[PDB]
């Protein structure tokens, strides 16, 4: 009964993510307040929020497309905090944590 597109299954993907404990540094884009020079640093940002409106708007033709953007977030945050703080462990966590969902995306 249940029917769901590659779209809609990286949507699920993204929102069990997101529902992890730790998933909050990578709800939403990363603000001037918090990190005032996150931007000067990671200049191919992005977030939970950006990858569902991605994938709720249809917009990923390939899982691959999809793969190299989630790793690229986990990526920002390590890069951006030098392999080192709270944000790597959340970071080395959740990509373990939702690793086995990725595989199961069909195109």
């Amino acid at each position: 009964k249940v029917d769901l597109s590659m779209n809609d299954q990286i949507w699920q993907l993204l929102d069990t993510l997101s529902r992890h404990e730790n998933a909050w540094p990578f709800r939403k884009p990363v603000s001037i307040g918090e990190a005032s020079d996150y931007y000067e640093i990671i200049k191919e940002p992005t977030d939970i929020q950006t990858m569902k409106r991605k994938a709720k708007n249809k917009e990923y033709k390939t899982l691959s497309e999809f793969s190299s953007e989630l790793k690229r977030m986990f990526d920002n945050c390590r890069f951006y905090n030098a392999k080192n703080t709270i944000y790597t462990k959340y970071a080395n966590q959740l990509e373990a944590f939702i690793w086995p969902m990725l595989q199961t995306i069909q195109e």
